């Protein structure tokens, strides 16, 4: 039974991180990710890794879009982000999608002032970039993965973060190749949602198996 096999796993994976071993735990698909995270989070509690209190926030995972799939409407959703490159100012643009109109093919943006504009989906090229916002769980001790530039940091997508303090104001991170602990924003929008994502499961899709794994 699925329950029964990866509340094993957990057991295994938390005690290797526990000991402080190299430990890495894979599955085939992004609801066994999830569900395989839970079981992780919750035995790494009872094996003292992580702290019980946990904290919400909001954050960013990439949605890829390529030449073929960029201009097709429904790859876009009301509330999901999108960020436009700005090669002044060197700076990306946030909005959220509040609307995705078929006849037109067009969407509406607004940005973080509340003003919107429409946007032909026909306009887009490779200077913007889709997010889905995701409220997740964050106790201390966690490990997240860097899904993105985070701002103040030197870090990039697929670093990884370790969380030493977070309360309701702010989250405190060990950043590799950095002497200081680092304090970050804990976001409730998604114009502040910084880009990470939980880190204890690997990504799905170049797996040794399809099987939920630990190799610890
Ligand atoms: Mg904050
Ligand atoms: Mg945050
Ligand atoms: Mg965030
Ligand atoms: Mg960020």
């Amino acid at each position: 039974d699925r329950n029964v096999r990866y509340a094993r796993l957990a057991g295994d994976f938390a005690a290797s991180v526990k000991a402080g071993e190299e430990s890495v735990a894979q599955v085939s698909g992004v609801r066994e990710q999830a569900i395989l995270t839970q079981a992780i989070r919750s035995e790494l509690k009872t094996q003292g890794v992580l702290g019980h209190p946990e904290v919400t926030m909001t954050a960013l995972s990439p949605v890829w879009l390529d030449s073929r799939s960029r201009y097709l409407r429904d790859m876009y959703r009301p509330g999901m982000v999108m960020e436009q490159w700005n090669p002044e100012t060197r700076s990306h643009d946030r909005y959220v999608i509040d609307r995705v109109t078929a006849q037109s093919h067009s969407l509406t943006l607004r940005d973080a002032q509340g003003e919107t504009q429409v946007v032909r989906i026909s306009s887009l090229d490779s200077s913007w970039s889709l997010f889905r916002p995701e409220k997740m769980p964050v106790a201390d001790g966690e490990r997240l993965r860097v899904t993105g530039k985070i701002p103040g940091l030197r870090v990039s997508g697929g670093d990884r973060l370790q969380v030493a303090s977070v309360s309701e104001d702010a989250m405190t991170v060990v950043v590799p190749g950095r002497a200081e602990p680092a304090s970050l924003p804990v976001s409730d929008s998604p114009f502040t949602a910084l880009k990470l994502e939980n880190g204890w499961v690997e990504t799905p899709g170049h797996s040794v198996s399809d099987s939920a794994t630990v190799f610890a």
